[PDB]
């Protein structure tokens, strides 16, 4: 077995671009100022704002977490129970454990307490996996707005990226091609969202994680119908063994090209939400259509979990 | 074992995109069919034309020849023999084969007899598969141009397209992602070039070369494998997906609009001493094998 490439330990991990074999401590050091320089790159945040991480109890949000708490990061945190009996009370778990053991505020909000019903129990024939990220989107987005924070960050690792690519290039989605990238600018009540593990691989989250004693959720949820993005992983995975930095290159050189599917959006009809006020496409929003919510939900809060 | 979906005979094949089984005739007859369509769709080729099929040896180039005449086209066939000892002997035999098979004329080009070095002859630090696609696209064009043949047609299948694609995608080569497609429609002294076989897939021009009685190099230069890569892990998403390949390379055809503004256009101009297309007083072809005078394709066929 090789030695790390700074000191006389054993090595954990063998990064293939650069080609390199550091050990436990040179990892999560080597990890930290990845994610600093991603957060430097594209100005992605500042040490002054009020940033919320939505944690789902996944490795992904609880790494996000923990750098930036690391890195010196004004954190707080947003755990949303889907209400799905037997998957979100694990995951509401996982998140807090996470939260305690990284020292940041957690805040949750359970669908099945707001909206009445929990995913998967509402009387629809579209996938539950369909109205879920619109259920999350909302409620991350309106909790960050209602409670004054500056910044969302997501989990969203180089893969994650790398994979949502492939599949929008292989259906030439052109107007979700042109909305990529690490940053989602603030317009209007739509907090400004970033993604610090932008440029950090699944594997080297899954390292991290296991290194500094992150446990979290593998589980994918029970109501999907399909592994899409899995099949697009494995197959730049399949092409990184190969080439390496492909996924990088690949990602690195769809920001210097976005600007030529930015002519595709063409969408100049905004509204606001005649229920919540929230940005919206007519009357009422999606969210308050799907949920047959007559009255707005405030996330504004004061006592959060553990707190007068 | 499933039988034809029109007759009463053995399954030669299954198609996937569409998903139908078929027989040894019943698939020549869609395969057929399914070229005269691509060739319909594109506007690639009318039945008037003189058309020169470049034919490497390999399955794609017969293929593309043999659907071609069977179609009912005005042919003719190039081969290039590059001069590499141990492979370009066994390929111009194989095209021989083919073209006799066929039945369709066919004109041999030897740079080893015209330009003196074989392909991995001449003093170069640069690999030979870079001034390969070099020396073949030029003589095919110049070949086709002397004789005054009204289009060139190439062996490129589905397969081919989508990892070019994939591969410049990947790389994000937004110049290579504008001059993709079936056509490179002619351009002064650059003959038409099409792509008949740009819809069928690789598996299908394997079981039609099979089928027909087609021999052929299976093709790997003896001077990576990038293009390999690509088709299987495109072969993989198919097999999970079918019609990944044919809905990435139709997509791209109505989106391959907004990498035309990446032309970075250069001035036209005529090799000072083969008079064909260049960028500068000679082109890149006289300039590397160190040409003074002009070479005429100019054949009489007896
Ligand atoms: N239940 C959840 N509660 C809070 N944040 C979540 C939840 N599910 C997902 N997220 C966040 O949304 C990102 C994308 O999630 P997904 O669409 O499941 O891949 C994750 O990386 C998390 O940051
Ligand atoms: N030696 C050759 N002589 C004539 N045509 C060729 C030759 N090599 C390749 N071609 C043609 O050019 C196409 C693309 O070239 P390649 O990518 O090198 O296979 C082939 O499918 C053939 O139709
Ligand atoms: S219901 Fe949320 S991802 Fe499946
Ligand atoms: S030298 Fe022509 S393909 Fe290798
Ligand atoms: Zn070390
Ligand atoms: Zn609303
Ligand atoms: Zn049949
Ligand atoms: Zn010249």
């Amino acid at each position: 077995s090789m030695k790390c490439k700074f000191c006389s330990r054993e090595a954990y991990i063998k990064i293939h671009y650069p080609k390199m074999y550091l050990c436990e401590e040179h990892f999560k050091e080597y990890f930290e100022r990845k994610v600093s320089r991603t957060i430097e790159r594209y100005k992605l945040l500042t040490k002054d704002e009020r940033i919320l991480v939505a944690v789902s109890g996944g490795k992904d949000s609880a790494v996000t977490a923990y750098v930036l708490k690391k890195l010196g990061y004004n954190i707080e945190c947003l755990h949303i129970n889907l209400g799905i009996s037997g998957y979100s009370e694990k995951s509401e778990e996982y998140a807090k454990k996470q939260c305690k053991l990284i020292g940041a505020p957690l805040h949750i909000v359970r669908i099945k307490e707001i909206l009445g019903y929990g995913i998967g129990e509402v009387k629809t024939r579209r996938p539950p996996c369909s109205y879920c990220g619109l259920t999350k989107r909302y409620i991350m987005n309106k909790f960050a707005y209602d409670n004054g924070f500056d910044a969302i960050a997501t989990g969203h690792n180089l893969d994650d990226e790398a994979s949502f690519l492939l599949n929008n290039i292989l259906h030439w989605n052109t107007e979700y091609l042109a909305k990529g990238g690490p940053i989602l600018p603030q317009q209007g009540k739509f907090i400004k969202k970033v993604k610090p593990l932008y440029e950090v691989t699944e594997r080297e989250v899954v390292a991290y994680a296991l290194a500094v004693g992150l446990e979290y959720i593998v589980e994918e949820c029970p109501y999907a119908r399909g592994a899409t993005t899995l099949d697009m992983k494995g197959v730049l995975n399949e092409l990184e063994e190969k080439r390496p930095g492909t996924k990088f290159n690949f990602v690195r050189g769809y920001l210097k090209k976005k600007k030529l599917f930015e002519p595709e959006i063409k969408e100049k009809e905004i509204k606001e939400c005649k229920i919540c006020r929230m940005p919206s496409s007519g009357d009422i929003c999606a969210f308050c259509k799907f949920w047959g919510l007559k009255k707005e939900i405030n996330f504004k809060v004061s006592s959060t979990d553990e707190e007068p």
